[PDB]
């Protein structure tokens, strides 16, 4: 019977909270939080007292049923995360789905979002964009993920940690090339806030100039691929290379052209250039 | 020497304004908005006076003012500014001119709708307003039919029925769609259901299509198992050339299909 509230929290600047959020927090009986201690400190700063429930992804589903039962009893539950808004790389998906399928009102509240905040000042097209969150921590997985989105024409939003910023930048340089334009937004809404846009190679070089520039939390905005059709499809080239490894060059090119339905002369020229 | 500020505005709830935004508005001596009337009404409700600037080149004037040393705050009618509209060129020019841009967190209709829709969020794409023309809308839907990420669109009450019919025609009926209406207000309503069921539900009453809407559509992540004729012909061609096992592996890696299936199919054909 009681409604669930998705109340965002500041992303580092306490002053960046909404009045409605404070009223809702003081008007609810239980607050599901990623880390009770953290939220507890935030509540104390505003002089708000309420019950805290440890709700994180590890025990999300397990306690989703308990939260649903509590809501059915007429209680009001507000969901908060350490920062930004829940459900965006933060726990809450299973609980929200269970509440929705059980016929429970869900009241979302506007609030801070690191990706949106970075995009607003990114200086890049915002009409269409794709959010991807964190990148794989492994080199092979990261390279595969980057390759899969190499041809994406929309602006790309990624989340990044100081622990792997240099490796991720190097992988981006290797895959997407240094010509791509990338914007790094660090410590938004904080004293050391800094947004720097540049070619990937230039960006990397600038970051390596000082360790201070890769400290804290970061968001990466990658300009989408340009609308150039001169380059032939990469899948055809990969198939041609694999068939060359397994079969003779001429048969490999003929089979690749036949399956992909592309001109054989261009594929043969590319293969000859690669071999040379 | 001046600093540009991005100050998101409420989206239909005056209580959704943050303290930092109010302090920034007081601090800046010139506020630039697209719709002067809306921002003026917001300021009067908050009892704020300032030198409003109207947007319609204005980029050069704003850059000159910023270079002079005047703090300018950029605002929009609702939500976060410079989203689904031009203006990012000005931010890029200011960054290239040594100016410092301070974004402020604020309301976002798409993010707010996504946080409550319950559809997957680990990865999503925002497509903004769909084409107002039926042919354009159908072409856009076709271009994103195979997208596996959750899609977020903005729609107006005028074309909500047309958009729903277009999605029904293109994406079919089995697809799950969530409609968010009048978020952050007494009329807020989020309803999730198949496209056809949602269309019937919205047609059942007129108030359900009143205002501005946010549409969240789950990506295509089902019925991906099949045996395309291209894979079969490739396997047949490679079998005569390479050993069955090698041909099956090559076909599987080319078409991204299970190798063991192709092998069983080849054996059944041979049999
Ligand atoms: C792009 C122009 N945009 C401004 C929102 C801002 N740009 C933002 O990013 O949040 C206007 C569009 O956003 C949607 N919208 C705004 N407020 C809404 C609300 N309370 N409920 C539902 N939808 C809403 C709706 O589709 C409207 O036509
Ligand atoms: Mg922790
Ligand atoms: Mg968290």
């Amino acid at each position: 019977q009681g409604q669930l509230y998705i109340v965002p929290t500041p992303i580092g600047n306490l002053a960046d909270i909404t009045q409605r959020a404070l009223e809702v927090l003081q008007a609810v009986d239980l607050i599901a939080a990623e880390d009770t201690r953290h939220t507890g400190l935030l509540l104390q700063h505003f002089g708000i007292n309420a019950r805290l429930f440890a709700l994180h992804d590890h025990n999300e589903q397990q306690k989703a049923e308990t939260l649903l039962a509590k809501l059915q009893e007429g209680q009001n539950i507000a969901l908060v995360s350490d920062a930004g808004t829940p459900l965006i790389n933060d726990p809450g998906y299973h609980l929200v789905r269970t509440c929705r399928e059980a016929g429970i009102r869900v009241v979302p509240l506007p609030g801070p979002c690191a990706a949106i905040t970075a995009l607003s000042a990114a200086g890049l097209p915002s009409d269409r964009f794709c959010y991807e969150g964190f990148l794989p921590a492994k080199s092979k997985g990261r390279r595969d993920a980057l390759k899969a989105i190499e041809a994406e024409p929309r602006t790309l939003i990624f989340y990044e940690s100081t622990h792997r910023l240099l490796d991720s930048l190097e992988d981006i340089v290797a895959v997407l090339g240094e010509s791509r334009y990338v914007v790094l937004a660090r410590e938004l809404t904080k004293t050391w806030e800094t947004i720097h846009g540049a070619p990937v190679g230039e960006l990397l070089a600038w970051v390596k100039e000082d360790e201070n520039r890769r400290k804290g939390e970061m968001v990466l905005i990658v300009e989408g691929h340009k609308a150039q059709e001169e380059d032939l499809p990469a899948d055809a080239l990969r198939t041609l290379a694999l068939l060359q490894a397994e079969l003779p060059l001429k048969k490999a090119a003929a089979l690749a052209a036949e399956i992909h339905g592309v001109k054989k002369n261009a594929l043969y020229k590319y293969a000859l250039e690669q071999q040379g």
